[PDB]
């Protein structure tokens, strides 16, 4: 359900937000954006989000200050309220 696709060289993360049926896509800058930036953009898009967090595939919380480029080196878990998505970005 959450996909990562590069378009024009930048990662586009498409997510299903809880308040809406229509997917929402987030383009990020891997060199400047952080995990915390992405999670804040999610919260700004949907007031129905009470909790967002990103974890490693082993289940360890990823620091907010971590660069998006580092996040997208491997799979990760994105928690939105009570749903956990396994995100599998393409290797770069």
């Amino acid at each position: 359900d959450v996909t990562v696709v590069y378009q024009n060289g930048l990662p586009v993360i498409s997510v299903r937000l809880p308040s809406r049926r229509e997917r929402c896509q987030f383009t990020l800058k891997p060199i400047s954006d952080s995990v915390g930036v992405f999670l804040r953009q999610l919260q700004e898009e949907d007031r129905g989000i009470d909790r967002v967090a990103i974890y490693s595939p082993d289940g360890v919380r990823v620091a907010a200050s971590t660069g998006i480029d580092l996040l997208l080196l491997d799979d990760f878990k994105l928690v939105i309220n009570d749903l956990t998505y396994h995100v599998r970005p393409p290797k770069r």
